C-alpha cells in the first residue's frame, strides 16, 4: 500500500478494470452457452457451436489479458460473480448471432468509457492497451457478427428450412 | 418433450447434472483467482501461477464434457450465476494449496452424490460416466495437493523465507 | 440507417475519410506518373522507375485499408474522381524527389489533421488506426526522400551528367 | 521531337493510345468500388469483393503495359482525371455482373476502335499488341462474365434468398 | 533551417527528446556499473552481472531509437554529458534491484511527462512511438523488478547466506 | 582490503585502468555521435553512419574488457562521468575520419603511457594484457582510419560532389 511497482495508476481506473474482467468473463459464459445450445440433438449446428465456443475462449483471453494487465499496474484483482447469461434457450442460428452482435457492441461500449477515463486520468499506458489488445479487436467482431446476421436474414432464417444448415456448412464450414 | 434422443435418463439426473456443471465452472473460477494471485509483484511465484492456471482450464473441461453429456442424453443445460471465489488474496502457497485440496474434496462428495443417484435411478451410462472421467481424475488430483501439502508444510512455509520460493522451482518448475 | 454495426462513428469522420481515400489514389497517380517519366527513352533511369512504381503501389494498398475501415466501422465509401497529377514531364530525378516530398508532406498534413478530428469526436478506435498505419509510415516516407532529395543535391543534380545516373544505379539499384 | 526511337507511330495512334489508357484505369477504379461494396456489412459477400478486386488489378496491368507500350514506340503519355464510378451502390451480385459486362463491351469496342485506326494507319506493330494482349482477353472476359449473369439470373437472383450466397460459395469461391 | 522534413515537430518536443536520450544513457551506464559489480571476486553472482549487463544493452537501444526519432522527424541531436552512476559499491542484490526499480520508475516518469508534452503539442506521431516502444516495455521493466524484489526480501537477502546465492541460480539462471 | 585475489597490482595500475576504462567509453560516445550525425536528413550517408556505429561498439568492448581485467586482478572499478564529444555537427565524412584518427591516435598514446606504467611496476600479466587485446587493434584501426582519410582526400572530399557518396557507396558499402 502502495505497491512497489504502482505508478500513474488511479484508483478509478483500477475499479474500471475490475469492472470489465467481470464484463469479458459474462461474455465468454454467454458465448459457453450458446455453444452448447447449438449442439442440442434438435438444433445439431455444430459449425455454429465451434463458432461459439471459439468466441467463449477468446472472451476468457481477453479477461485473462485485462488480470495480467491489472498485476502488472500494481492493481489488485476483485472478482464478482458471474452472472448466468439472459437465455439457455436461443430460439436460432439468426438470433444467437443477433444476441452476440449486441453483446459485443456492449462491450464496446464499456471499453470505449474506460478509453475515456484512462484519457481524463492521463494514463497513456492504459489507453494504448486498450488501442493495441481491445478496441481493433472489438471492432472486427462486431463486423464479422454483422456480416453473419446480414447473410442470414436474406437466406431467409431463421424459418427457411435451408438457410441456417447452408450457412453452417460454408461460412462456419 | 421428452427429447426424441431422450431414454433411461431421470429428470433428478438431469438436475444434479445442471448442478455439477455449476459447481465445475465455480472450481474453475477459484483457480483462475489463485493463478492471478499468484503473479502479483508481491508475491510473484510464477510456477504457481501456471500450476492453478492449468488446474483452471482442467475444470472448465469436466464442466464442458457434463454438459455434452446432457445434450448426449437429450437433457437440458441450466446455467446459473457461477459465485465468486470465497478470497482474492490467497495469503500463501501453502494456504491456496490447502484450500485447492479442500475444493477438490468437496467437489468430489458432488460427483460421488451423483454417483449415487445414477445408481439409485438405474442409469448404468451416468454411472460408467462419472468412473470413467470423473472419479479416476479426481482421487489423483486429491493425492497431489496431498502431497504438495505435506512438503510445504515439512519445509516451513509459510514463514520460512525459502520454502515456497524453493518449491515454486523445484516442484512446480 | 445506420448501419447495425455502426458505434461511436461521426458522419464527420466518415466523410473525412472518403477526402483521405481520394487523397491516397490521388498519391497513388502521381506516382504512376513519375514511374513512366522515368522509362522514357530520353529519361532512361529504370531504378527511378521501379522505385516510383512502388510508392504508386503503396498508396493504393493505403487507400484499400481507409476503404476496409470504413466498412468496418459501418460508414459509405463514397468515390471521387482521381485528379490527374500536375505534370506529365517531372523534368529530372531531383524534380521527382522533391515533388514527391511535397505530396508526402502534404499527405501528411491531411492525416494529421484526420488524427485531430477523430480526437475532438472521441473516437480512439478511429486515432489508433491512423497512429498505426499511417503516421509512422508517413515519417518514413518523408525521411526517405529528404534523404534521397538530399545526396541528388550533393551530388549536382540535375545538371551534372553522371549524378541522376550515379543514384539510380547505386542508392536505388 | 521526335523521339529518337519513333517509327510509323501515327500522332492519331499516340492520342487513341492515351484515351485507352485512361478508359482502363477508369475500369480498374469501377471494379475497385465493386469490391468494396461486396465487404459492406449489409451485404456480405467475400468472394464477389475478392473477383472484383482482382479484376481491379488486372484492368491497372493493362493500364501500364498501355503506357509501356507509348514508352517503347517514343509517344509521351498524357494522363487525364479517372472519373469516379456511375454508382457507389451497385445494388446486388447480379446488377454488378451485369454492369462489369457492359463496362468489358464498351472497353472491347473502344480497343477494336483502336485496332481499325492502327490498321489504317498502317501500323502492325501496334495491331499485334492490340491482337496479342487484348482482343482475346477481352473476349474471355466477356465470356466469363455472361456466364456468370447467366446462372445469377437461373438461380433467381437478386431477389431469391440463397442465390448469390450460393453463387458466392461455389462459383466464386 | 528547418530540415526539409520537419513537420508538427516542435522545438519543445525536440528538447525534452534530448533530454529523454541522455536519460537512457545514464540508465544504461548504472546498469553496466552494477553488472560489473557482481562479477568482482567479493560478490560473484555472475547471473546478476548478465542480468544487469543485458538491462544497460537494453538502455543503450533505448537511447538509439530517441536518436533515429530525432533524425526521422528532422530535429537535432544534441548531447550532454553521461553523469556517473550514484555508486560504484552497489553493496548488494537486493540493493541493486531497488535501486534499478527506483531508476525505472524514474525513467517511467520522464516518458509520461515526455508524452504529456507531445499530447500538449498535438504530436500524435511521438505519441504513438512513445505508447509503442516505451511505456509498455517500462511497465514491463518495472513489474519484474518489483517481483525480483520481493521474492529476495522473502527469501532473507541480504543477511541470509543462502538467499542472492539461490536467487541467482534459478531465477536469474 | 586487500583482495583475496589481489598480487603484483599496482595501485598507479589499478587508477591508470580506471581513467583507460573512461577513456574507451568516451570514444564511443564520440563514434555513437558520428553515427547519428550521417543518419541525418541532410547527411543522409547510412554507410558511413553504419562504420561509425560498429566503431561505437567496439569501443564499449574495450571498455567492458578493461573492467573485467579490473576485477579479474582484485582491483576496484571507479566510474566517472562520460563528457560529451566535442560537435554534434561533425561537418563531412572527411572530417568525421579525420576526427577519429586522431582520437584513436590518442587512445593509442594512453595505452602505451599505461604499458610503460606497467612495465615500471614489474607487471607481465597487465603489460601482456595491453598487447594481446589493445596495441595490434589500435595500430589496424588507426592504418583503417588513415587509408579512408587519404582517398577520401584525393577523391577530392569534402566538396566534391560525388567523393563521400562514391566512397560511402563503394568502400563502406
Ligand atoms: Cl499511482
Ligand atoms: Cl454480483
Ligand atoms: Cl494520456
Ligand atoms: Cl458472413
Ligand atoms: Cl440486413
Ligand atoms: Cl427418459
Ligand atoms: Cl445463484
Ligand atoms: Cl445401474
Ligand atoms: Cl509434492
Ligand atoms: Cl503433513
Ligand atoms: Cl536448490
Ligand atoms: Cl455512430
Ligand atoms: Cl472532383
Ligand atoms: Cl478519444
Ligand atoms: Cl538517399
Ligand atoms: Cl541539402
Ligand atoms: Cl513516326
Ligand atoms: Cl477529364
Ligand atoms: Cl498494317
Ligand atoms: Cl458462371
Ligand atoms: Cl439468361
Ligand atoms: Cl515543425
Ligand atoms: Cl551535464
Ligand atoms: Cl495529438
Ligand atoms: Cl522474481
Ligand atoms: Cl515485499
Ligand atoms: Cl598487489
Ligand atoms: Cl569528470
Ligand atoms: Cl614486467
Ligand atoms: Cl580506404
Ligand atoms: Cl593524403
Ligand atoms: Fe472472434
Ligand atoms: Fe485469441
Ligand atoms: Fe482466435
Ligand atoms: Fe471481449
Ligand atoms: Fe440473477
Ligand atoms: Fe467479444
Ligand atoms: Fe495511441
Ligand atoms: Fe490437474
Ligand atoms: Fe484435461
Ligand atoms: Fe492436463
Ligand atoms: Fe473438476
Ligand atoms: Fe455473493
Ligand atoms: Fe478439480
Ligand atoms: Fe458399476
Ligand atoms: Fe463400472
Ligand atoms: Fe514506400
Ligand atoms: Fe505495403
Ligand atoms: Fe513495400
Ligand atoms: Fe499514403
Ligand atoms: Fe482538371
Ligand atoms: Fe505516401
Ligand atoms: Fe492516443
Ligand atoms: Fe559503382
Ligand atoms: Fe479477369
Ligand atoms: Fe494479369
Ligand atoms: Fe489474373
Ligand atoms: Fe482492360
Ligand atoms: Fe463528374
Ligand atoms: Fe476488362
Ligand atoms: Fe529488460
Ligand atoms: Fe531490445
Ligand atoms: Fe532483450
Ligand atoms: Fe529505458
Ligand atoms: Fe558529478
Ligand atoms: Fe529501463
Ligand atoms: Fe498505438
Ligand atoms: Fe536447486
Ligand atoms: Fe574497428
Ligand atoms: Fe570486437
Ligand atoms: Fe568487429
Ligand atoms: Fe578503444
Ligand atoms: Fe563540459
Ligand atoms: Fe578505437
Ligand atoms: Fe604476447
Ligand atoms: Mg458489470
Ligand atoms: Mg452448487
Ligand atoms: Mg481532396
Ligand atoms: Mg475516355
Ligand atoms: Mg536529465
Ligand atoms: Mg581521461
Amino acid at each position: 500500500g502502495p505497491s512497489r511497482v504502482r505508478q500513474n495508476f488511479h484508483p478509478d481506473s483500477e475499479a474500471a478494470i475490475n469492472r470489465q474482467i467481470n464484463l469479458e468473463l459474462y461474455a465468454s459464459y454467454v458465448y459457453l452457452s450458446m455453444a452448447y445450445y447449438f449442439s442440442r440433438d434438435d438444433v445439431a449446428l455444430n459449425n455454429f457451436s465451434r463458432y461459439f465456443l471459439h468466441q467463449s475462449r477468446e472472451e476468457t483471453e481477453h479477461a485473462e489479458k485485462l488480470m495480467r494487465l491489472q498485476n502488472q499496474r500494481g492493481g489488485r484483482i476483485r472478482l464478482q460473480d458471474i452472472k448466468k447469461p439472459e437465455q439457455d434457450d436461443w430460439e436460432s442460428g439468426l438470433h444467437a448471432m443477433e444476441c452476440a452482435l449486441l453483446l459485443e457492441k456492449n462491450v464496446n461500449q464499456s471499453l470505449l468509457e474506460l478509453h475515456a477515463l484512462a484519457s481524463d486520468k492521463g494514463d497513456p499506458h492504459l489507453c494504448d492497451f486498450l488501442e493495441t489488445y481491445y478496441l481493433n479487436e472489438q471492432v472486427k467482431s462486431i463486423k464479422e457478427l454483422g456480416d453473419h446476421v446480414h447473410n442470414l436474414v436474406k437466406m431467409g432464417a431463421p424459418d427457411a428450412g435451408l438457410a441456417e444448415y447452408l450457412f453452417d456448412t460454408h461460412t462456419l464450414g
